[PDB]
């Protein structure tokens, strides 16, 4: 099944035409993420590289833009369905839906298995050499070969009580270390400060790649402290995951895992890490900085194993479809658990998905008897003091008539809705995402403020009820005109397929 | 000439393929504009409607959509180019810098001739009757029949010395009178007051429909105080303009105008006006207010007259394409007029034209030893405090490498590239534009602040340089492996015409 194993979604984009396999030579070296890229920005199928320049003992093929978006509006989405086992005609409100489901539900617990396919070949530490395997350079101006960019990170509490699956990035250090990001608030963080102040040994590790889609999906989304995303998984499937355990360490990982590594994250090193072409659209180069460092003990790998890799920057792909999409579904649902009216959330794409849109139950809210100010800052404390909020800068506020999941009306209701100012409350005492150009590279501090709310409703969204129709033909056109019209749109000369 | 005479206007946009004749009656009551505004949010063919249920003794056929966009993005522009004289596949900056070139050229002013087609036929006081005209109904909460949509209001000082053109919404109140709205700080306002304030008559003017399509954009455009737009329409065309004499008045028309009326605006009387689907794309209904009233004396009209009629509100007609593109025309010129390093000026679709982004020659920037905070207020100040800059509300700086007439890259800079609060400057204290919502029906003073300098510009740009590459295809890749990679493009399976 697609959603549970990495091999049969990749047969899975072949038979929707949804792929290109690339047969010759394709030089990691740019080359992959060059062609990566363009497909990101033009929407077109993702990449199978069948034939890596490099690639030794089957490490390894490439698919590029594994979660990235497809160019019919019909199947939009497909690519993301196809995680989660979901029609490819699905929706946004779908596939969050579905990535919420779990969050109501026991967790279903992972099945240990005693092998499976990530076991069918491993090199231990006097046979690889992380600096000889195909690793791609993404962008020119990286600062290291970007081995890890669409696996997860395993990592353990140190009294066994919770397991983190997350996505973060990690470069190639040396033939047997990687560095990457470890930063709050992220559960790869908070893990490994756990063991820091333990203090008596670095973090066992593994780095899982092109593990189960359902599982990556998770691993990109902000689910609670302390929830294992192996049963989150387990409960949104209905399935419970096999896992085998690792060979050097206790740790369990997806059965059929394209590609493992074990070893240790260090609680005391660290070493070069970065720049990075990153989600927001930029490279800094030269702007290295001290990251976590990780030892490699071992590689273990499918027959033929595919690497997936996010070609990340400018519009579309994983950082923006995954990052904002779900971290915008984890802020419907905090929202709606601190009594909050808010129905649909989404990250706009046009904003780099560094706003979120909150869809408002104006109904709900005009029994509330607030105002702006008030019900600004209530949102704004919910969404920009728990993690759930950490990459999002500006949320908007929008009523009922307002589809979050279409860009265009966002940015109607917002140029038209909120005042400048009046209509904002900012924040500058909650934790900012350093990422983001104008902090990390801005004229603040990188680490705290630069977030707003900006409220796009009307005022008598508060009161009475919405005292305006929209100058449009949906709105300003009774319906058996728009009907006639519509239906007689040929037969006068204009120009007239949902698929295609 | 199809910039000189709006028949062959017409009879261009036929032969563009641009347009559809509509032959069949069709029913100005909603009909005509509930077409149109389809076409406007399609981008279809400009709808010529032959056959207008109602039309009496030659009054009237409709075109609507006249300055709407084109589906094709290679002649995106094609409608408003024909207003100019400018080949169809011209660019935005092409438009705006025609639209520019009288600014530093000598008016060439009007030549008076003794007749012309809109003298062909006549109707005095005792023969037309507003009410029974086909005028259209645009929006069904509209609180009249806007007769006027795209036509100009001429008015002249009371010294003679300037003589202006303008657009402006009227409605029909009577057999023979009109409201509509005279709002400072407009120069069909700017010289109501100086009647007013001589005391001793009503105002001479004409509304002329179906004008010199040079004069229609000139119309459209805020250039300066005191500047008579017939000159400026002559040095832009490089062609004095043919005018006649109203039969009772002494006003000046063009020779060729479709319909026009002569008669007085009141320099004591009001009238219920409004409500309208407006530009920012909202009716609040049952909003009505008085407004300027114009008693109507005579109609000449052209045989088998056409009135064009913008159906505004939701992207994309007139409003967005006219008022916004030349506003920041203008604003432009300002600015460069004010020593700022201001290359390029747009105002974003997506902002509902209520921003205007302006790239900066970073080079001067650097030269000037300023800081965000410092050439922000200035920006601001010289924009906000000028008539230019009346509609707009955000002012979005962006340096050299950003696209301002691409509304995705200006969001792009926008959302990644200024921190709110802190990389912004509100003010409060200038005039504000009522007509957008979140003014007129919002939270604070209808008339005053609610506007913004957001200042994209990156810190380096103030000192020593840009000090990223973007994370895209174009930046991120060397030229001969991003020119390999296009080049072999559907060799390998990918997708891949200019026109479409
Ligand atoms: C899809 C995706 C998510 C990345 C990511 C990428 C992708 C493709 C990359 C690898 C291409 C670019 C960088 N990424 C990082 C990242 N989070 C982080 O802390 N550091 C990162 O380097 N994220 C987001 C992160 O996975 C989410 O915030 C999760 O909620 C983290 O899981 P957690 O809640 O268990 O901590
Ligand atoms: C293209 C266009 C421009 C409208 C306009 C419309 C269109 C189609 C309408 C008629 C459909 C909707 C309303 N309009 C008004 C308007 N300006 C104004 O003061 N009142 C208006 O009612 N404008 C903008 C106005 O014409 C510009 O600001 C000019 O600069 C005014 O000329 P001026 O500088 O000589 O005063
Ligand atoms: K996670
Ligand atoms: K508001
Ligand atoms: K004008
Ligand atoms: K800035
Ligand atoms: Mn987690
Ligand atoms: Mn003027």
């Amino acid at each position: 099944p697609a959603h549970l194993c990495f091999r049969s979604f990749v047969e899975a984009l072949k038979v929707d035409n949804d792929l290109v396999e690339i047969n010759t030579p394709i030089d990691p070296n740019l080359e992959a993420a060059a062609i990566t890229r363009r497909v990101c920005e033009t929407n077109d199928k993702a990449p199978l590289f069948n034939n890596l320049i490099g690639m030794k003992n089957g490490l390894f093929r490439i698919l590029g833009a594994p979660g990235s978006l497809r160019k019919s509006s019909a199947d939009r989405y497909g690519r993301l369905a196809r995680h989660l086992a979901l029609p490819p005609t699905a929706s946004m409100r779908e596939i969050l839906d579905k990535m919420l489901s779990a969050s109501d539900m026991p967790p279903i617990p992972p099945t240990i298995v005693p092998t499976g396919p990530c076991k069918e070949n491993s090199l231990d530490d006097s046979e690889f050499d992380l600096t000889e395997l195909p690793v791609p350079l993404i962008h020119k101006s990286d600062g290291g070969k970007y081995i890890q960019t669409y696996g997860m990170h395993i990592v353990q509490s140190p009294d066994g009580t919770w397991t983190n699956w997350s996505i973060a990035r990690a470069m190639v250090h040396d033939k047997n270390h990687l560095t990457g990001l470890v930063i709050p608030p992220q559960h790869i963080w908070q893990i490994h400060q756990m063991w820091k102040k333990e203090g008596r040994s670095d973090v066992p590790w593994a780095l899982a790649f092109g593990v189960p889609p359902a599982a990556i999906m998770a691993s990109s989304m902000p689910i609670p402290d302390g929830v294992t995303e192996a049963g989150y998984v387990g409960a949104m499937t209905g399935s419970s995951l096999e896992l085998v355990k690792c060979d050097t360490n206790d740790l369990y990982v997806p059965a059929t895992c394209e590609i493992v590594l074990e070893g240790t994250l260090s609680i005391s090193e660290t070493g070069p890490e970065g720049p990075f072409g990153e989600m927001h659209g930029y490279i800094f180069p030269g702007d290295t900085h001290l990251g976590a460092k990780y030892k490699v003990n071992r590689i273990t790998y499918r027959n033929n194993a595919i690497m997936p890799m996010s070609s990340c920057g400018r519009l579309t792909d994983e950082t923006h479809t995954m990052i904002g999409s779900l971290a915008a579904a984890e802020i419907r649902k905090l929202c709606q658990q601190n009594d909050l009216p808010i129905t649909d959330a989404f990250a706009p794409f046009e904003s780099q998905v560094t706003w979120v849109a909150l869809r408002v139950d104006t109904e709900k809210l005009r029994a509330m008897k607030t105002t702006s100010e008030g019900f600004r800052k209530r949102v704004g404390d919910v969404v920009f003091n728990h993690k759930a909020g950490y990459t999002i800068h500006r949320l908007v506020l929008v009523g009922d008539d307002i589809d979050v999941y279409e860009g265009k009306d966002v940015l109607w209701a917002f140029s038209t809705r909120c005042r400048p100012g009046m209509d904002e409350t900012l924040f500058e005492d909650v934790r900012g995402f350093p990422l983001i150009p104008y902090m990390g590279h801005g004229n603040g501090p990188a680490h705290r403020g630069g977030k707003v709310v900006s409220d796009a409703l009307m005022p008598t969204e508060y009161t009475t009820g919405r005292n305006w129709e929209a100058a449009d033909f949906n709105q300003s056109y009774p319906e058996d005109l728009k009907q006639k019209v519509l239906d007689n749109w040929t037969k006068m000369g204009f120009s007239n397929h949902h698929h295609h």
